[PDB]
């Protein structure tokens, strides 16, 4: 039980940042995932071997697409790592448990496309997932890798307990299907400002822990204009394959998903943060005051992105 992960100084300070970008020495990444669970839950949540073991299967059961990676997993554990340790009291010791590992699996097998293009393509996952077909999936991957010989972290839980993690885990990957943000931010807004919020109803738990892996999932959007902006290139790489897919199949893509329209990127980043990223870390602020940094430095991004379009850059 005595044996800690220690990062290097640089990485010791900044990665209790909202804005640590984690770096690409790959071969980094499962010990700044270890160090940020040894923190965020102890040392005791988790068999090192198991958690090592488990580690490595997610990391294997990601596929080299341009921005849906192992990388994207390992930052969107980190921007909760973030979250919960500057939220120490308000979270049980199943949800830390729960959510690190939620946010490590959330796109577990991704190919790069989208829901839409699954349904459009007639992908079988969407003839056994009609909604949040790409979530389930992720989800059933996280439960196949659990249940590997070797692999479930979780052992010493209760059978209770162990049913309460694989569900916060459940509706945390669910969550992440940016479809379902929408309504759950609204709901959230309202509840926060009739001041009908309360953390001790399970469903208002749920809604704030889904919002959080919206947040989690959108951090691209949270880090130094210059991570930002080299991201928002991984992310179109994807949206631009999906359009030529579309093509395929002889349907025009959306806007933001054909190559012949790269000049609309920058307006296209403003609706983005304008009708999902800036009004999702907002809302969060209000429900958790600790995590203001991430809205200002979405702000300080979206002003980024007016730059780019009065050719200021
Ligand atoms: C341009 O899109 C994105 N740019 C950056 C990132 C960063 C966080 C990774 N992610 C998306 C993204 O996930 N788009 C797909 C889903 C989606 N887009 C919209 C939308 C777009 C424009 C205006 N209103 C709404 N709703 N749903
Ligand atoms: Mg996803
Ligand atoms: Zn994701």
């Amino acid at each position: 039980g005595l044996m800690q992960f220690t990062l290097p100084v640089r990485l010791c300070k900044e990665i209790e940042l909202f804005h640590f970008d984690i770096g690409p020495f790959e071969n980094m990444w499962p010990g700044i995932f270890v160090y940020m669970v040894h923190r965020s839950c102890g040392t005791s949540c988790f068999e090192l071997e198991k958690l090592c073991r488990f580690i490595m299967s997610v990391k294997k059961n990601y596929r080299r697409v341009p921005y849906h990676n192992w990388k994207h997993a390992v930052t969107v554990a980190h921007c909760m790592y973030a979250i919960l340790q500057n939220n120490h009291t308000l979270f049980t010791d199943l949800e830390r448990k729960g959510l690190l590992i939620a946010c490590l699996c959330h796109d577990l097998d991704h190919r790069g496309f989208s829901n839409s293009y699954l349904q459009k393509f007639d992908h079988p996952l969407a003839a056994l997932y009609s909604t949040s077909t790409m979530e389930q999936h992720h989800f059933s991957q996280t439960v196949s890798i659990l249940q590997l010989e070797g692999h479930n972290i979780f052992s010493t839980l209760s059978s209770s307990e162990y049913e309460q993690v694989l569900e916060i885990i459940r509706k945390a990957i669910i969550a992440t299907d940016l479809a379902l943000y929408f309504g759950n931010r609204k709901q959230l807004e309202e509840m926060y400002q009739t001041g009908s919020l309360n953390l001790n109803n399970q469903s208002h738990r749920d809604r704030v822990i889904g919002l959080m892996m919206t947040a989690c999932d959108l951090c691209s959007v949270t880090k130094l204009w210059p991570v930002t902006k080299l991201t928002a290139n991984d992310i179109y790489a994807e949206f631009w394959a999906e359009g030529d897919e579309m093509k395929k199949l002889g349907i025009q893509p959306i806007p933001m998903m054909d190559r012949d329209k790269k000049d609309e990127v920058p307006q296209g980043q403003l609706g983005f943060y304008n009708a999902v990223a800036i009004p999702c870390y907002t809302t969060l602020t209000q429900i958790l005051p600790p995590t203001e940094p991430l809205l200002k430095a979405c702000r300080d991004n979206l002003s980024q992105w007016e730059k780019v379009i009065r050719g200021e850059e």
